């Protein structure tokens, strides 16, 4: 059509819960939403952001943000893992109607929790999926054994709102009776469209632009198509009577908003675009979750997903049986990511860490106890370029900072919807990171050390300590490195000196601590700055609180300054959540869906639409 | 037996030599070869030097004490432990010193000149030479093997268009800056490794029965008289099973001889009295003769191996140590080709001082003297469970005359303790320099080969990342054919690593440029990862006894009469070659002195060796 009632732009999780639950609730009401990436009703499914400029942070790298480009968001990704923020989280949004109490129907309202509950705080008539998958390969179970034995407690649930410290069996965006991922999208647009006529879907339409009114209120939008293709570059305009939504996700909404004319005024002068709204927090304090991977070996009896990555062809042929015959119970039918932990450091730990992790500590972590500072996780094989990677077995510690200090920003470079923006990550621009990070690298390397597979570390692909120093990495033990090439001639020749190795397991071993120097933090705050990377947890550029303060959105999402406008997507957040943030987008989706409800004098019919192939 | 004419101590090539020769010589002349390790004639049989438990046929010296020169590490020298010693446990390769080597032991009648008809006496040659420095007639089989890998031609495309001309023979004492197809320690007709022993001792034996051979027996001790005469030798056995130590003694009627190579004759010199005085007293062992030379100048050949990653259609010898495909059953040393490499004198402006001033005062009038030795080992020469998968090459080089000398000293009258030992190993600066240097070199040749697909970043030096020296890893097309549905492959996340661009053989080629931290990085890394290449010498110095010497210039012990060392101990200052066909040659010298020295005649040729037709005797 021309004219809908309401325009939602971008397919993520947000997009598709806004749009979903609005059209749901009145076949009267048209509502379309504008997504430009392909359908996903059945590489390219990524834009990739590039640091504009090397950072002196990184020692000279051009951090990479890769975000989701396909309906359904970053939900459509991957198989994903379910966490949930600490209520402190948005208790701290200091916006009135997002406290952790006035948001808990909700998070409630968008669950299916399909495991036990061992507490009150999830849903159970919620379009999203939650299970544990298939089987939880054993290896997981070890590193929870290891992690108790280091102070971590087990519990049976990480993820209700409250637990900071502790560790549990993670659980997965992935429906435990049809083995199938979860993706927002699905749940929420296609299970309406299927039922439901007054849902316009309009992919493969990357949203240009805004139009606004004399008085600045939302009119419509005009959208240009994916790929730059032509000679000419078109706008197609579509109206809203009542309107206009922009979840076009953290790295996709500020660019929306600037080439409208809401953003900084003296860009957009720069830039020739008229001015809507001087708003210079748009695409400013941008947020993320600094990933590190610690990868350990581990005995060839382990199963890790390793021959899968390789690719052999017997094994890759056995799990996809597997998966096709079986998915109720079938390994493929998890993300090998089965157990993890959120953790605190000590107030022993904190004397430790530095005049900035301290002020940050003391600032924002010490009278809120239910903030993390760390995430770690253990993957059943290497999350790395297996052409790099010697041969054997092996595990991932997979660990990212919940609550970042640095600061990132990404501003359009021209009012053409198809040129790359001016984008710095941010990645480390302030020291106070190094230090728990560096903390976590120890803190993993412990539990990895004790664990019933450990037979060594990768001496590449960790710090790169003085040979001398106690906390040198020590490589496989050659009765390991012997069973993995038993006729193998040269197995354990010294010429070189290239490695050294472990001291062969003896179950019957007590552990002390590795010691660290100055020197040896100085190699791992390195290895840190060489290697950390996104984790895809895009969040707060267009932030939630009042305009002097930098803000760009009402305490109802409304853009200030203008009128018919809301940004409901991850970009809101005015400060980080201690969580992988897809429950967090479906949240913030939720909520704008009952604003708009709100504003348009609107009932949402719930249970939603039955998800398509599922119960 | 009690009593026999010459008692000969270490079953090396040159104490080999000496027996052969000298039984060879006068059936009378009863003489005893004393060996610490098992006869040679095997039954099972490069990947024979690693401490698996399973190795008998090496004795393992460790640095007493961490060196910080090496950034704390303990070096580990290996030596043979076999009858034919370091000729009996390797494919081996042909090198010759270059004739300034020689004529600057300085001693009388060690010239070049002097030694030559000695060099050929010993030599079997049977590829054709262009030159008249080899011998024909000679016990030693020596030839080019078969064929050769393609990577080595490869490699020597490269090296000359780096500047290292192409020669047909580098061993002809006369070539610094030159690479060869590398020849090899093989019968061409029979195609079996001629260790010493088998060719020089073991072909008497066959033939004579004047020569007794003793395995398993380690040779302690010299028994002195009054007036310091070598009247025998007292052996134990190689295995301390025993609760208690009891000596053999056999009694030398004409003369004593240690040949048990470079760290182990001057053990039994300090265990007889011959050796640093105050440390003998300390040690309580009554002092025959007090020099401090013994067991001190420790020499060897520093090696660094630079691994670099090639295309997978490449034949290279990786799968073989890997093990897969039933290949070790269906199957040169897989070390083809080579070169001498010389800096030149734009190069040495960036070398520093210390390395400047050694070359001032070593190289710079002797103009046959390489300074490096570069070689292409086609398979990685390191441990595939550290490898990724895929095939690889190795730059394989060592420093033909290293300025750090290390030292050994026994440290007790004990037959059966470690000696205290250090390596020595980059304990002068200036031998940092010109190792840095090779590596740059190799890089640049691994640079240009056809085959060349990548370096191998971890194995390689620390640069900082974002330096224009950096390692940049395999390609993504080549990784791909390593696993085809790999859902790995070219997955950037982690920043381990920086592909190199992949392979477009129009492609032109710029030097790598490195700074101060990248000549520091690999400095470190030259520290890290260099180690022997088993060419020890030099611990039992020929030169004046004032200046440190333990030695005549016809090798007798000084202080003491009918005691002689004939092995690699002597040399005074090093060679520049891979040290068989040295030690086989101080062999030589030595059985020709003790020849005369008892009015004896050599008999040549030589007993004929077991398993070849008759020799040709011409080119
Ligand atoms: C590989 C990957 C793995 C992830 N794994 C997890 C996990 O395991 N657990 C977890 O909790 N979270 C995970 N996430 C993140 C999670 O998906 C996001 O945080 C969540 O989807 C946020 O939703 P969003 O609506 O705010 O942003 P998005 O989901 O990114 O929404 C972006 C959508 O809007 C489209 N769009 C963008 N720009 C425009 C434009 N100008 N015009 C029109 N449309 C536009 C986009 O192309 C896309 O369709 C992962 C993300 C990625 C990339
Ligand atoms: C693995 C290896 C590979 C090599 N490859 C090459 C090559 O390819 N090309 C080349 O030119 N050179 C090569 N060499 C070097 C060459 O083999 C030696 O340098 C040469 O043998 C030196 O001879 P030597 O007289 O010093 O006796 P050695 O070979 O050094 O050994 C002397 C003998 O004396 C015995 N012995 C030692 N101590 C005692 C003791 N107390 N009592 C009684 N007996 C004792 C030992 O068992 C030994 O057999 C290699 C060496 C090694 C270890």
């Amino acid at each position: 059509p021309e004219e809908v009632d309401v325009i939602v732009c971008g397919g993520g999780p947000a997009g598709s819960v806004v749009a979903g639950r609005l059209a749901y609730a009145d076949p009267n009401l048209k509502v379309m939403l504008i997504e430009g990436g392909a359908n996903n009703r059945d590489n390219d499914k990524a834009t990739f952001y590039v640091d504009t400029m090397k950072s002196s942070h990184l020692r000279g790298r051009q951090s990479i943000v890769p975000c989701a480009n396909i309906l359904g968001g970053g939900s459509s990704i991957n198989s994903q893992m379910y966490t949930r923020a600490s209520a402190s989280d948005w208790d701290d949004f200091k916006m009135e109607g997002w406290t952790a109490n006035d948001l808990l129907p909700l998070m409630k309202r968008l669950e299916n929790y399909q495991k036990p509950a061992n507490n009150d705080t999830h849903g159970y008539d919620g379009p999203i999926a939650i299970s544990n998958g298939g089987q939880i390969l054993p290896v997981a179970q070890d590193f929870l054994r290891a992690s108790h034995a280091i102070g971590i407690p087990y519990s049976d649930d990480i993820q209700d709102l409250k637990t900071s410290h502790g560790a549990e069996i993670w659980a997965k965006y992935i429906n435990r009776h049809t083995g199938r991922r979860s993706d927002a999208a699905t749940a929420y647009v296609h299970s309406v469209m299927d039922v439901q006529s007054n849902l316009y879907l309009r992919c493969n339409a990357r949203v240009s632009r805004v139009l606004f009114d004399g008085n600045n209120k939302a009119v419509g939008v005009a959208y240009v198509p994916s790929r730059n293709r032509a000679s000419n570059i078109v706008e197609t305009v579509v109206k809203a009577r009542k309107m206009v939504v922009l979840s076009s996700g953290t790295l996709g909404t500020p660019q929306i908003l600037e080439r409208s004319g809401v953003g900084n005024a003296e860009l957009l002068k720069k830039l020739d675009i008229p001015v809507v709204s001087d708003l210079p927090g748009v695409g400013e304090e941008y947020q993320d979750h600094y990933t590190t991977l610690s990868i350990y070996r581990v005995s060839n009896e382990t199963e890790t997903l390793d021959e899968f990555l390789r690719g052999d062809k017997d094994t890759q042929r056995e799990l996809f049986a597997e998966w096709e015959t079986s998915p109720n119970k079938a390994r493929l039918s998890s993300n090998a990511i089965d157990a993890g932990f959120k953790i605190r450091p000590t107030e022993e730990e904190l004397k430790e860490m530095g005049p900035e992790f301290n002020e940050l500590w003391d600032r924002y972590f010490k009278d809120k106890p239910d903030k993390p500072v760390m995430f770690g996780s253990i993957v059943a094989g290497a999350y790395a370029d297996h052409t790099l990677l010697p041969p054997g077995k092996y595990v991932t510690m997979f660990q990212y900072l919940e609550y970042p200090a640095s600061r990132g920003k990404i501003h359009i470079k021209s009012a053409n919807p198809y040129v790359d923006p001016f984008f710095d990550s941010g990645f480390m621009n302030n020291k106070a990171d190094f230090a728990p990070i560096r903390w976590s690298y120890k803190v993993t390397r412990e539990v990895a050390r004790r664990m019933d597979a450990f037979r060594g570390e990768l001496a590449s692909h960790h710090p790169h300590f003085h040979p001398n120093s106690p906390a040198a990495t020590r490589d496989i033990d050659i009765k390991t490195a012997k069973e993995i090439y038993p006729n193998g001639l040269t197995v354990g020749i010294h010429m070189g000196t290239w490695h050294r190795p472990s001291e062969p397991f003896d179950p019957s071993k007590v552990h002390e601590d590795i010691k660290y120097t100055k020197e040896d933090d100085q190699a791992i705050d390195d290895w840190i700055a060489d290697h950390v990377e996104t984790t895809w947890h895009s969040l707060g550029t267009c932030a939630m609180k009042p305009r002097e303060q930098g803000g760009v959105v009402d305490a109802r999402l409304n853009v200030y300054g203008t009128e018919n406008l809301k940004c409901v997507d991850l970009s809101i957040c005015p400060d980080n959540l201690g969580t992988h943030t897809y429950s967090s987008a479906l949240l913030v989706g939720e909520k704008g869906a009952d604003l708009i409800a709100e504003d348009l004098g609107l009932k949402l019919r719930l249970p939603h639409a039955q998800v398509p192939h599922a119960p």
